[PDB]
């Protein structure tokens, strides 16, 4: 079956560019077959031996192909498993059933704790997305038609018609320039972004809910979820995080909140013509007929002829009618001034006239729900009336609650700027007791701090201007401050005392984010240390969220060391939140790659300590992983499914807790495993000379993905995308050799405790058994290769010993776990001799350089490298993150 | 399996009402199924005994369920068919291969007539459609759930959730007033009308010349439809039509035009953003790159950020993005122009900034089909960018284009006022040559005719008022101008001086409407003498329309005799029209009913004489009849195709022409019909009062289903209405026994002739197996019960006289066709005994009448009539309606 798209897609190349052309891919595909059959690794001279011969456009027309190739795979891919799926006539009727018999647990102990229960899924910018929107719409219409392909119920001319547009689809995706000749702004990150909603999320969400309502009458509730229980709800960075992307000003920070805004808007006054046209009862209780009189009072007898439908004066023999319709007309005044505060500056709106509150806009659907109940109609209250509460109570007034992130030492600028001004000193050079007891001081005095007057580098007065831009918008658009690089209480005093000063009329909360692993040991004396001070311990009023990072922690240490030290860091957090009864939710800041924290959801919630929720959750979904959980109602639905139940499984069925042995044993692992990380990464002087010419890391910034403009000095996504793109892996498993070795070696009986810990242990057995899956999608030859066409002939060996440990840490990982598809690997490693042999042309003298496009060498008249070059360099890292199903 | 329905509906009833109503409800079930199937008249008034028992509200709920009941049995009914249909893996396809097999034509020949055919469907407002909009939105979605539900892929979560939605959508459906206790506005019946683009047609439209496309490849045409050809089109005459209806007013019609365009704006605004997402190609011919220069030059870098998407200014890299984002912009300021126009009386919206052409739209959209088909994209240019040109090119800037209907004596009472005025006479008093050298006198003159001073009444001045709102609108939003009542060239030269002299730049074609029976024996005399006039050939420029009404030729005439004349009249139209070297096409002004010339739609066409229509036919859609063919994509797909097939095999496959013996016989058979049925209808002086008796004619006014406020003096709806209740259809069979009985007397080779005719003769095949399926749809016991109710007990032998007739005709009907699903009819037989017991309550002194609404009995407080009896009238005739299928 995996033939059939070879055959269309082939059919289509050679429509597009000749036989010989679709000849030479299936030369290149069979002997990538031949290598990932037999593994010769002459068959990959062999290859790139044919693969040099090529043309300036015919190369980039190879990796073309292969590219798409990758992506038809992963979209057939997901097909195959949503109906493989569906053929069956963790889960949540699942995990329900086994809440009930493993664990004795009652229908109403669930039910109560999923009430309870909240997951807070928020969208970042992060630009780990490789493929571009242009694109990814023709993946979406692509998808859509092999999914109606894969029925038994297909018409002859309908199959036909499919044939053609698919056809027409797919010679439409590639027709399209895939690489990004400029970087986006902020705005179309949060545009990427909130693309989601009006496509999937905002219909998804209330199935869902209706399909939890569903599983919770299989156990016997015939209660519903509260339509305000927030069991998922929806943040972003998009706009908000600034952190090292100073092109997140100010006013892209309004421009993404009104646009929000705008959109949730337009959305609900689409849906609200059609809830008034099925609300056509006439029985009510005396509280809405009540409020339908006040309303039909001053109805305002006009035309009204803005509106198509309904622009009579709804008469009161319909009240759900009559209510329903002013909520349309504050609906469309709602859009009609957001529209305009956003087109131009202002808007002469009346603001009475308009939704101000998140629940103005609840208050009238709630009645309606009561009046229903009251009167029977509990089935339809359950239906559109219920999918629209659960919309607006998810959703609110701005699709998003934004997030803004920002580095201390900036807050830090600001207050030296202050202090200097005000002739008092230097809050940089204070100490960190004077720095809080100033703060504290200026927290609880009356007088204002800077004024006009105040001397402002453009720095300072962007994080200051950034301030009055939230005070200046609504409340219930935003979300948390997140301060990077946090270490002491006096930068989270010092955010709050900014924000007291900026006249925000209701302050957002404060959250630190310790991502480097000192920060990490450090965090929880930290936290005491700001719980003690009774002022923010009184106004934080119980509640505390911190961002717990996992980009920069695998990264300067063992990745082995990382995780273990987050757990210890989760755990000992709830200890000291439990210790000053603050409720604690945590911010888990995953990517998508395992290098970053990523990998399975429901895997990385079991992983978490026990207690440590408690039915508050909060996880980053980077970029791409965006796509890859709601651009399909299919992936929508097992996104929210997965985080749900394994939220509520993590909360009925605590995993277990380590034993002592275990604990020390897993100290000095991460001991060993740190030293030798470090020894290979740090102490090695000519390791970043070996990183620089092996991979293509210093390449990343050419897809411009993102916005945002040694080897401790790099962003951890280019870091994990180095070693991906060459199948190595080595941030992934680096330690576990040393580690698993030195730990075996001190004591024999330590096989028989590692054998033990895989069993039973939920972190121990995550985290060997995602080594496993990585070492799963390696292949040695590839950086093997790399090496031979890349690396001087001098340093050659250092790989190679890497390789050593490689195969040797593998040998580890298969015997704690006690373990002894493929065809696409074939074409990943064609583009991989593409990637490499291509390098080695890039970084040449004789390659370099000293009106319309009618063919693709044209594309790049501004490319430093050789005309076809460059693109084909960007091409191969797509379509190789393409095929590995992660970019970084 | 019609089982299920009646248990889903009954649990409901019961959870609403309680066992008892539910088990009455049951009985009467009962009692009417042994009346269908024993058919004993002893079981009827068996019924009535348990219905007279009912309490006031009771009777209401019975009479809801079983209306309710017919209604789910209609929607079943669709589903079924839509079903049964489906699994077969005329018709489009099946008429292709018979018309290459059976008449050896070739694929072009059926290729270049299908392009140069085309129908133009004109939905009616006319006042036949029995069930409120607001009921018709929860049928919709009832359909959706049955849909749904009759499948093998439902997975139990689906089905269980599906069950809760059909069962809240049916309490939604029965918790509505069906009532509709005010009569609509003309805008109203417009909205209705027009309610089904946005829903189905829109989309529907693209879909069928998909179909089209395809079927066309399956005789080998790999060509495909020109967008622009005019295969199908839509007219309105919601708004339009004033014949009798005063309440359409001259600012109706403007109303009814700008709503139009403002619907039709908005669809494609936001069909355009989608669009404009796919056309992402960089490739193009050096036409639309030069193009793309001159937008890009004008581009305006300014924000756009009214647009939430591409709000940058698109770069050149895309050019069709660029060319369809100044289509997006002038759709935009066409939106915002057309909505302000609508909601205020004036816009400041430039025009140059909108579309003012149908085609000034179209030009970009063409250049951008010739640029993709030029690079080699004619799949890509056959997907959306084809789908968005058809639907521009059949849509237009006002979805559908509207006809003005006006009787022509108004246009005389203007004229005579204006002759008057002028002191020059009478138009009234004037012979008509009088009038004709008049009325041309004055159209070729250049003279203004009346001024500002002209003395008008209030018909008058609607009349030119009418005329001055037609002038000041866009040409493209109105079709044709109907004259009611034409009878000699002066009423068409009337209106196009009428036009002329209200300064309408661009003055529509003018139509005559030929009704009653003398007009249609009449009409070709007086197109003759139409064509006769040298100036009015030379403005008709080749091309002629006329209207032949089918409402009321069966009423004051017998229906054979006006079928058989209506033939005679389209054939001697035709004839004239190539006399005088003018296309004419015929404007048929079918109903619903086969009272009213209704019936299957390729049979009507069938029953046409041969070349009339050539490739030009035009179709009325009365009220109800759109419903039935438009509420659904499979509705929508199956009205679309029968009428494309039925053109196309009438113009290839022209039906046989009658021997002149069949012609003499007929006329004879019309002449002894005729007779008949007036010796019935009109002779007897007592035969008003016997039907003002035992049909529920006089009550029809009270269901309020339009907004138009002796026996040849009422419209011919309720006409049929009135007969088709009572499940009699005197009008369809009157003068059929007569003469066939007559016709055999004369000569009994004439038996042997009629069985020739009924195998050979399209027409009389047509008619008589329509005869056939009206008897299928006939109970004279039901009749007999109206008598025996309602008739003073004189003139009961007279209904018995008809009902002999009734037998005998169906006797003679078998006869010379040579012939010899059930339980529904049982739920209608109950509904027939409920309105016949109801009539006689309600004409009865002692039960006439000399705050909110908590139950049904509540809900007319005005009712002249007792509390419960008027609700439970118009429940019957709805209910009953919906049974059979046909409202009038």
């Amino acid at each position: 079956y995996d033939a059939l798209l070879l055959d269309r897609f082939l059919d289509i190349l050679q429509d597009l560019h000749g036989e010989d052309l679709r000849e030479t891919v299936q030369e290149l595909y069979e002997h990538s077959a031949e290598y990932e059959g037999k593994h010769e690794p002459k068959k990959l001279e062999e290859l790139g031996s044919v693969l040099t011969s090529l043309d300036p456009g015919d190369s980039i027309v190879i990796a073309k192909a292969f590219s798409h190739m990758l992506n038809l795979a992963n979209l057939a891919e997901e097909v195959q498993i949503a109906y493989r799926r569906r053929i069956k006539k963790s889960d949540l009727e699942e995990t329900f059933k086994k809440l009930v018999g493993d664990l004795n647990k009652s229908p109403e102990e669930i039910f109560d704790a999923l009430k309870n229960q909240t997951v807070d899924l928020v969208l970042t910018a992060h630009p780990t997305q490789s493929v571009r929107r242009s694109l990814l719409q023709k993946h979406g219409r692509i998808r859509d038609c092999l999914a109606q392909l894969y029925a038994k119920d297909i018409t002859p001319d309908d199959k036909q018609e499919l044939d053609e547009a698919l056809q027409r689809e797919i010679q439409a995706a590639f027709r399209t320039d895939e690489i990004k000749r400029t970087p986006p702004t902020p705005q179309d990150e949060m545009r990427a972004g909130m693309s989601y909603f009006h496509e999937t999320i905002w219909k998804g969400v209330p199935k869902f809910l209706r399909r939890v309502d569903t599983a919770l009458k299989n156990i016997g509730i015939e209660e519903r979820v509260p339509y305000n229980a927030p069991l998922i709800q929806f943040s972003s960075w998009m706009g908000g995080d600034r952190d090292g992307n100073p092109r997140v000003t100010p006013e892209v920070t309004r421009d993404v909140c009104l646009l929000a805004r705008m959109m949730a808007a337009t959305m609900y006054f689409n849906q609200i013509e059609d809830l008034m046209f099925e609300m056509s009862m006439w029985r009510c209780n005396d509280e809405l007929r009540a409020r339908a009189d006040e309303v039909h009072a001053n109805s305002r007898k006009d035309a009204a002829k803005h509106y198509i439908e309904f622009w009579k004066s709804i008469p009161t023999t319909e009240p759900y009618r009559v209510i329903l319709g002013d909520v349309r007309d504050k609906l469309y005044h709602t859009r009609e001034r957001a529209h305009q505060l956003l087109s131009n500056g202002h808007s002469d709106v009346p603001v009475e006239a308009t939704f101000i509150n998140l629940e103005q806009f609840l208050e009238p659907l709630e009645l309606c729900y009561r009046s229903l109940c009251s009167c029977g109609d509990r089935p339809i209250a359950d239906g559109s009336l219920l999918d629209f509460l659960r919309q607006v109570s998810t959703f609110g007034l701005s699709l998003v609650r934004l997030d803004i992130r920002q580095e201390s030492d900036r807050h830090t600028d600001v207050l030296d700027a202050i202090t200097t001004h005000l002739d008092i000193g230097s809050y940089r050079e204070w100490s960190e007791e004077r720095r809080q007891e100033w703060l504290l001081s200026e927290l609880s005095g009356k007088r204002p701090l800077f004024g006009s007057d105040l001397p402002k580098t453009e720095e300072i007065a962007d994080v200051l201007d950034t301030f009055h831009v939230i005070a200046e918008l609504p409340a219930d658009s935003f979300g948390a401050y997140i301060i990077s690089m946090a270490t002491a209480p006096s930068d989270v005093l010092a955010v709050e005392l900014l924000q007291r000063e900026c006249r925000v009329k209701q302050p957002l909360r404060v959250v630190p984010l310790f991502e480097k692993l000192a920060d990490l040991e450090a965090a929880p004396a930290a936290v005491a240390r700001l719980f003690s001070v009774d002022w923010y311990k009184n106004r934080i009023n119980g509640k505390q969220e911190v961002m717990i990072g996992y980009s920069d922690s695998g990264k300067d240490a063992g990745r082995l060391s990382a995780a273990w030290q987050l757990y210890k860091a989760q755990e000992e957090l709830v200890k000291v939140a439990k210790e000053y009864g603050v409720k604690l939710t945590m911010f888990h800041g995953r990517g998508g790659t395992v290098g970053r924290g990523g990998g399975p959801t429901h895997l990385a919630i079991l992983s978490q300590p026990p207690d440590t929720i408690n039915g508050s959750l909060r996880v980053t979904v980077q970029g791409e992983v965006i796509e890859q959980s709601f651009g399909e109602e299919h992936l929508c639905f097992r996104t929210l499914q997965r985080f749900t139940a394994a939220t509520l499984e993590h909360g009925m069925r605590p995993p277990i807790s380590p034993k002592p042995e275990w604990r020390a044993l897993l100290d000095e692992m991460a001991v060993v495993a740190t030293e030798e990380y470090r020894s290979v990464v740090f102490q090695e002087p000519r390791f970043v000379e070996y990183f620089r010419l092996a991979t293509p890391e210093l390449e990343y910034g050419r897809m411009n993905i993102g916005s945002r403009p040694g080897i401790e000095s790099l962003r951890a996504i280019p870091w994990i995308f180095a070693w991906t793109q060459t199948r190595f892996h080595l941030p992934v498993w680096l330690g576990f050799g040393s580690a698993i070795r030195h730990v075996i070696e001190k004591d024999v009986r330590n096989l028989h405790m590692l054998q033990d810990m895989y069993q039973h242990w939920p972190f121990f057995r995550v985290t060997i058994d995602l080594i496993e899956m990585v070492f799963a999608k390696g292949d040695p030859g590839i950086a093997a290769l790399y090496d031979k066409l890349l690396v001087s002939e001098e340093l050659w060996p250092f790989g190679e010993k890497l390789r050593a440990n490689f195969e040797e840490t593998k040998k580890l990982i298969l015997q704690t776990a006690g373990h002894k598809l493929r065809l696409r690997d074939s074409y990943i490693t064609t583009l991989n001799v593409c990637q490499a042999y291509t390098l080695k042309r890039i970084r040449d003298p004789s390659y370099h350089v000293t009106k319309p496009a009618k063919e693709l060498i044209e594309l790049n008249p501004t490319s430093e490298y050789a005309p076809g070059l460059e693109d084909t360099l960007i091409l191969t890292m797509k379509g190789i993150a393409a095929g590995l199903q992660n970019t970084g």
